[PDB]
């Protein structure tokens, strides 16, 4: 049985708030000494063993100071034992812990020295030993001093006090000299080693190893070279080898394999450690409310004893406050080690499963690779593995969720009686309601994005057709249609989405209040005891803690089942059947040219797909290929021509006979494959560079011409999906790679079919034939082109998957068979101007009303808690609940006031602030874009333009307002939390100001560096999936060249780069979270200790501390919320920046001017213009005069300004000098709409819009049905619309479809031209995209409809203008040409004459 010799019991906590002497001696210091014995001896043995040379550090002042301070510790502890040898030395705890401490100090003395020369990391055991010695000696000092001040005696005598003080100082000193110093290395472009490897245990706990990266990312934009290389054991190769080594046991040792247990057996140790840390976190998180109760109960007891033996000591209050600090600090320290371990396991599963998926893909049989799509497999890597990575984050909540709920319910039951259950019932009831509301939120988000995509497609129509749209002056009708869709569908849906977010926010405000209100009501009306202030506020904290597990458990279960589905998919993948690696036994080279066989088969059989096929395989092949000779395979499509090459390559399952291929082999597929990259990289294909042979290959292959043609030579980028090249040069490039590889055996699967016959005759001479450079290498070629047969040394012909005839060219010629007949940066400041621009859009009065209702909601919530404080103090003054009805009514009134204020908050946000701003910005951007000059639409791609209408406007609509709302909610909540704490203890100002400085410091560092790191992570994430898809495309050639090792290594490098960017990404979240939770725990310490000082001053009530700490406990969550929301606001507000940079675009000339037109000659006056303001004068000093009915043909060189004439006449480009006159009025001042809508055109780029024929003919609806039908009838596609549908004029054209082919599309444009008053008409050909039928119809329609009005024709086909009575040739932009086409053709050897 337990026994002791001190009046204070052996129990942990004494009458005062500190640990009792016999617990500090008997448990804390004894156990820390024994910890050092055990684990320090273990570490001492390991470090003495492991190394003795090379890495050793310099014996600087650091080590000597450490050793000296340890010696001082031995001095003071021996002196302690001396000072206790007679003062009741019978106390086993004291004497035994002195003995243990002395032995442990000897062990530490040894361990310091043996560490210093060996380890880079300050030893973990030594650091924890000094932490526990410092804490134990400090607790002993506190004990001795408390008993001095309260009982007048020193347990260890006054000498013992000073001696323990010295022990405390020396332990803290050596603790710091162990933790801080870096142990200088004793001196003798890739990324630097990860700091995590060097971080000692305290640095690892506090994530102070991230601080360097956070500072660097705060001061400069991070390029991937700023990241540190990945930690010690994070390599994808190592992790995939581990997982494979276990998965092999699953496959071969178990009766039935399980990939889930492979993953568990591999990575479960980290998850067990994380589970331990999570359990400690749960325990501490629910001790914190118990310390809150203890403090409130202490305050009430103290005040009740000071109002009118062993009166309660204030040091108990101070020690309760400091225990709350320690609880918070240990919560954060263990919580973030839990997050570290689970996220590390997630990254392990990611980088392990990704590399295993790649490696398995390399080994997949073509059977499985056909059985599953490339997209499915790349999604297996991209998404299914993602579910398993995400699963780690939630896995421990499978038990920690219930564990928090179980102990939270126990705590609430013990605190609040059975009335707990009404609050628990409310939470449980609101969980399904939360799911229902979130399902509606998802539905409306889906509908809103559907509307967004619809309106984005309308925008795409407008943008891609902007040329014709501006020319026809159709800007107004299409912009009004866009506005109609916007305002009537997208914003209409957005108002409803806002209303339901308002409902959701009302719920999230009221339910946390409502649980406590209802449980206090049931308590008051069912419990015969006072609803005291030590019940109300701990109950609030406990319900707050209960909310999270209950509301997150559904998400955890969802993730668990979804990851189970993903595991199923991965397991099916890994078990797919493989290549039968011994199908073709590869063998080394053979020297003697010409004679020896290289490829062999002896009546062998090769199946395509095993389980269905037998006696239908490619079979009975007896085959020979021999060094240096070219042997050609012939066969009909599907005959097995490709199959035989696949066999000798090794892609097919054989069951009879044997096959072999000697030496290395190179392979060219019938369909060429080009990995994205430079043409040089595609040719070299991982082989070392030899310039002479590289150029020799480019010359022997006809690739030289293409290599000269392409815009950047061999550095020309084969872009995503290989769009940069066409089929012929693609096949040529594949052959170039094959040649460069200089393999010993060549398997040319029909390269020549994709090549012009002349280029094939070049290739066969330079490469394939004996005259080629490959004459010394074995070549098998599979083509039916007769030239290969003519050059081939020996021939085989196969059909039905069977070899039919084989022999040398001589025998196959003599046989007269069918083959014989054929063959014979620093970071910038925050862009506050954009924030103010968004506020201006939101109607600053409206945004101020929003902030006002934030203030009112938080104010009424705070006054709800203040009324709860008053009510609980009233019940504490009484022995019962005096006016339950009144107090509950007022508390309910204040809580509901807060909830309704939040409802009005969100209604204002959406209906007045966010939706108004979204409409303003969209109208401004679209209006400015459409009135932008062509400079804009030509200098910026339609993709980038459409991106602002698609994504940036969407973010402003649906994310930015929500994020500002959350930011201001949490900022106001923190402001009111600080206000409450300061009102309770005004001296808290001096604590919150320094902590404010630290908070802003960390928040800024995180805001910058986290955006940088997430950017790098997302950038480096995609190359993994794109590379995997590329390899899946090239899977056959990757095996063919037999450089699976190189491709797998490239994949592992992609994975390692992604992790190199990701590991900082989330360790920055750990860094921030640790800082913010440390700040929160220091805030709790400040509030608690200042409240206890106010108690010492005799002016604190229990309710004041209850309220102050109810808020101080929650402040740490709002701090993280504020930081996260600043991050998200900064990421979204660039949307408003990107929108504004278009909304202020330089607009073209004024649309309408006072020179309004009253309603056909054209005259130029020294006119000149540029195709761009920055380019030179492409059109110079024209003065042509054109008579009212005159037909004018325009001709010129390919670089002449003839094309710019139509742009000039429509004033789509302004006059550099001079002007243009129409009907004796200068158009240069007439206004763009008034000008353009009065001229006909058939634009060179015929363009169509979605909608009725009406919308593509008369979108303004300004012309009559009879006239529209007349135009369609004249343009000879009345018939086409009637064939399309019975809707006739309402028949619908679609963008991206093919309702109207180009010719009838030009007739549609001609109809558009016919409707408008054609006093002037302009037309141009689709450049070299016309036919004689389209011509004749065009000219006959023009003669019919426009001959009586001016016509200007720019078409380059001269037949279109031979009949004109006037012609013009643009001599490089100087008009200088004469009247008639016939006169020009006859009177001189004109350019016109030369062209004709």
């Amino acid at each position: 049985c337990k026994l002791c010799r001190s009046p204070e019991g052996f129990g942990p906590i004494s009458f005062y708030g500190d640990f009792t002497q016999c617990f500090i001696d008997g448990v804390i210091l004894n156990l820390s000494a024994i910890f050092m014995i055990t684990f320090g001896i273990r570490d001492l043995v390991n470090l003495c063993k492991k190394k003795h040379s090379g890495i050793k550090y310099r014996r600087n002042w650091i080590i000597v100071s450490r050793m000296a301070l340890v010696l001082l510790e031995i001095a003071f502890v021996s002196l302690a034992s001396l000072n206790i040898s007679k003062e009741e030395a019978e106390n086993f705890t004291i004497v035994s812990q002195y003995a243990s401490t002395m032995l442990s100090l000897f062990v530490a003395l040894a361990l310091h020295w043996i560490e210093y020369d060996r380890s880079v990391v300050a030893n973990t055991v030594l650091l924890f030993y000094w932490l526990f010695e410092t804490f134990g000696n400090f607790a002993k000092l506190i004990n001795i001093l408390i008993r001095h001040t309260y009982e007048g005696i020193w347990y260890s005598g006054q000498t013992g006090f000073i001696l323990t003080l010295f022990q405390v100082i020396t332990c803290a000193s050596i603790l710091l000299l162990e933790a801080l110093p870096k142990k200088p290395l004793m001196p003798h472009t890739r990324r630097k080693p990860n700091p995590y490897d060097s971080a000692n245990i305290f640095s690892r706990i506090t994530f102070s190893w991230m601080s360097g990266l956070m500072k660097t990312g705060y001061e400069k934009y991070l390029v991937e070279a700023d990241l540190y290389k990945l930690p010690r054991n994070f390599s994808s190769e190592e992790l995939s080898q581990k997982l494979e080594k276990n998965w092999e046991n699953e496959l071969k040792q178990k009766s039935n394999p399980s990939l889930s247990w492979a993953i568990c057996r591999t990575f479960g140790s980290k998850m067990l450690l994380a589970a331990f840390f999570k359990a400690i976190h749960d325990v501490l998180a629910f001790t914190q409310p118990q310390l809150l109760r203890i403090l409130i109960k202490f305050v009430t007891d103290y005040n009740s004893e000071r109002q009118d033996p062993q009166k309660l000591p204030i040091v108990r209050g101070f020690l309760i406050a400091f225990a709350m600090f320690l609880v918070g600090f240990t919560q954060t320290s263990v919580l973030h080690q839990y997050f570290l371990n689970v996220f590390n396991t997630g990254m392990y599963i990611k980088s392990a499963l990704t590399a295993l998926i790649y490696q398995k893909s390399l080994v997949l049989s073509n059977e499985a690779s056909g059985l599953s799509s490339t997209g499915d497999i790349v999604n297996l890597m991209s998404v299914d593995v993602q579910k398993l990575q995400d699963l780690t984050q939630w896995l421990n909540l499978i038990w920690s969720g219930p564990f928090q709920i179980i102990i939270c319910l126990y705590s609430l039951y013990k605190l609040l009686g059975n009335s707990m259950w009404v609050g628990v019932i409310i939470l449980v009831i609101m969980m399904p309601l939360n799911s229902f509301l979130m399902r509606i939120q998802k539905k409306l988000q889906k509908s809103q994005m559907k509307y967004k995509d619809e309106r984005t497609r309308v925008i795409s129509e407008i943008l891609n057709n902007i040329k014709s749209l501006k020319l026809y002056a159709w800007e107004k009708p299409y912009r009004e249609k866009l506005e109609e869709v916007r305002n009537n569908k997208e914003l209409k849906n957005l108002t409803k989405l806002g209303c339901y977010m308002a409902v959701t926010s009302f719920q999230f405000n009221i339910v946390p209040f409502l649980v406590s209100c209802c449980t206090f009501a049931v308590f008051v009306y069912t419990e015969d005891r006072a609803l005291t202030t030590d019940l109300v506020f701990p109950a609030l904290t406990l319900f707050n803690l209960l909310s999270f597990p209950l509301m997150i458990i559904p998400m955890v279960l969802n993730s668990f089942i979804e990851a189970s589905v993903s595991i199923g998919r991965l397991f099916t993948f890994f078990t797919n059947e493989e290549l039968q690696p011994d199908s073709v036994q590869r063998l080394p080279k053979v020297k003697n040219i010409g004679d020896v066989a290289i490829n062999i088969g002896d009546d062998a059989t090769f199946l395509w797909q095993r389980k269905p096929e037998y006696k239908v395989a490619l079979k009975n092949i007896n085959f020979q290929a021999k060094k240096g000779n070219l042997t050609c395979i012939v066969g009909k499509v599907g005959s097995g021509k490709t199959a035989l090459l696949s066999c000798m390559l090794g892609d097919l399952f054989r069951v009879k006979g044997f096959a072999t291929v000697h030496g290395s082999v190179a392979y060219v597929s019938q369909v060429p494959w080009i990995m994205n990259g430079t043409v040089k990289e595609n040719i070299l294909f991982g082989h070392r560079y030899d310039a002479e042979f590289y150029e020799k290959t480019i010359k022997a292959c006809a690739l030289t011409i293409d290599l000269a043609i392409l815009m950047d030579g061999d550095k020309t980028l084969v872009g995503e999906k290989g769009i940069s090249l066409s089929g012929g040069q693609k096949a040529r490039l594949s052959l170039a790679r094959a040649v460069y590889a200089r393999a010993d055996t060549y398997l040319l699967d029909d390269p020549l079919a994709a090549v012009d016959e002349h280029v094939a005759r070049h290739l066969i001479e330079h490469v394939l034939g004996p005259n080629g450079l490959l004459h010394t290498k074995t070549k098998v070629l599979a083509t039916n082109k007769v030239s290969a047969l003519s050059i081939a040394d020996s021939i085989a012909l196969l059909d039905n998957g069977e070899i039919t005839q084989q022999g040398t060219y001589d025998e196959i010629t003599k046989d007269a068979d069918s083959p014989l007949w054929k063959l014979l940066r620093e970071q910038g400041k925050v862009k506050w101007n954009i924030y103010l621009e968004y506020a201006k859009a939101c109607n600053p009065k409206s945004v101020c009303v929003f902030i006002l209702f934030i203030v009112i909601s938080m104010f009424l919530s705070v006054m709800g808690n203040v009324w709860l404080k008053h009510w609980s103090e009233v019940n504490s003054r009484y022995g019962s609940n005096p006016n339950a009805a009144r107090y509950l009514a007022i508390y309910f009134a204040l809580g509901i006031g807060s909830a309704l204020a939040t409802l009005i908050q969100t209604i204002v946000l959406w209906v007045f602030c966010t939706i108004h701003a979204s409409k303003y910005l969209h109208n401004l951007m679209t209006n400015s874009v459409l009135r932008a000059p062509m400079t804009f639409f030509e200098t910026t791609p339609i993709g980038r333009i459409l991106n602002r209408f698609s994504n940036d406007i969407y973010k402003v609509d649906a994310l930015l307002g929500r994020t500002f709302s959350q930011f201001f909610v949490n900022a106001v909540k923190v402001t009111f939390t600080i206000t409450v704490i300061c009102a309770t203890t005004w001296q808290f100002i001096f604590i919150i100001i320094p902590l404010s400085v630290f908070y802003i410091y960390y928040q800024q560092y995180y805001l910058r560096t986290s955006r940088e790191l997430r950017r790098l992570d997302s950038i480096t994430r995609s190359p993994i999936y794109s590379h995997f898809q590329e390899t899946l495309g090239g899977l056959a050639t990757v095996r063919g060249y037999s450089q699976q090792k190189r491709f797998s290594h490239i994949n592992q490098c992609r994975i390692d780069n992604n992790m190199s960017a990701f590991y900082p990404s989330i360790n920055a979240n750990r860094w921030l979270a640790y800082r913010l939770e440390l700040i929160g725990s220091i805030i709790i310490l400040g509030a608690a200790t200042l409240s206890v000082f106010r108690l010492k001053q005799g002016t604190l009530t229990a309710g004041m501390v209850g309220l102050s700490l109810s808020y101080a406990l929650q402040i740490t969550q709002t701090l993280n919320w504020i930081v996260r929301m600043t991050v998200e606001v900064e990421t979204n507000i660039v949307s408003v920046e990107r929108i504004k940079e278009y909304a202020d675009l330089k607009s073209e000339a004024p649309l309408i001017v006072e020179g309004h037109r009253p309603p056909g000659d054209i005259k130029f006056n020294n006119y000149s213009t540029r195709y761009r303001p920055e380019l030179d004068l492409v059109l110079k000093h024209i003065n042509i005069h054109i008579k009212p009915n005159e037909k004018v043909g325009i001709v010129g060189r390919t670089g002449a300004g003839k094309s710019s004439l139509t742009l000039a006449l429509f004033r789509m480009i302004e006059a550099s000098e001079g002007n243009i006159v129409i009907d004796n009025i200068a158009i240069n001042e007439i206004g763009l709409y008034d000008l353009r809508h009065k001229l006909s055109i058939i634009p060179q780029d015929s363009q169509v819009f979605e909608g009725t024929v009406r919308e593509n003919i008369d979108p303004i609806n300004q012309y009559t049905d009879e006239a529209i039908w007349r135009a369609l009838e004249l343009s000879h596609l009345k018939e086409h619309v009637l064939s399309m549908s019975n809707d006739g004029l309402d028949a619908q054209l679609t963008e991206g479809g093919g309702n109207l082919s180009v010719g009838q599309r030009q007739l549609l444009c001609l109809a558009r031209a016919m409707l408008v008053p054609s006093k002037i008409l302009v037309l141009d050909e689709a450049t070299a995209a016309v036919d004689v039928e389209t011509d004749k119809v065009v000219q006959e329609t023009i003669r019919t409809a426009f001959k009586d009005r001016t016509i200007l024709t720019i078409a380059h086909r001269l037949n279109t203008i031979m009949d004109s009575d006037r012609i013009i040739v643009l001599d490089n932009g100087k008009v200088a040409e004469f009247d008639s086409p016939g006169q020009l053709l006859s009177d001189n050897k004109s350019l016109f004459y030369s062209l004709c």
